[PDB]
């Protein structure tokens, strides 16, 4: 029926069907469009107190809860999707990763290199697409596939 990992869902508030991807946690009203050795992605990481290393260039001690970190991720996604803010701008300002200084760019990578949930979402994204919240041991990611 649908590309890898997509399924139909029903909006609780509107009754209109939509499409959810259980690998990338993307969700959209439009039916999804249309694997490479390498992909190139950027990401915006929000760390939390249970992160593998609860520190970052933004905060020596990251003390926010996973649920608080998810709410921050949800809000950033909202501003990206509404166009109030660009992914690159938010990543530079708020990503708890060292890649913030490169607007979240991680470069290209193969399978076997990243944390698995991150890897799977990256390779399930189509070029240009952005994930929903992706959970790894580092924290919570918004992933943007650029190549
Ligand atoms: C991790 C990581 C990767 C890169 C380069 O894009 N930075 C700055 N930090």
């Amino acid at each position: 029926k649908l590309p890898p990992g997509w399924e139909k869902a029903m909006s609780r508030s509107s009754g209109r069907v939509y499409y959810f991807n259980h690998i990338t946690n993307a969700s959209q009203w439009e039916r999804p469009s249309g694997e490479p050795a390498r992909v190139r992605c950027s990401h915006l990481l929000v760390k939390h107190s249970q992160s593998r290393r609860p520190s970052s260039w933004r905060q020596e001690k990251i003390t926010r809860t996973k649920e608080e970190a998810l709410e921050l991720i949800n809000g950033y996604i909202q501003k990206i999707k509404s166009g109030e803010e660009d992914f690159e701008s938010l990543a530079s300002q708020f990503s708890d990763c060292s890649s913030a200084k490169a607007r979240g760019d991680l470069g290209a990578f193969s399978r076997g290199q990243m944390q698995k949930p991150f890897e799977d979402a990256s390779f399930a994204l189509r070029t240009g697409e952005m994930s929903g919240p992706v959970f790894t041991d580092s924290g919570i990611h918004i992933i943007l596939r650029t190549e």
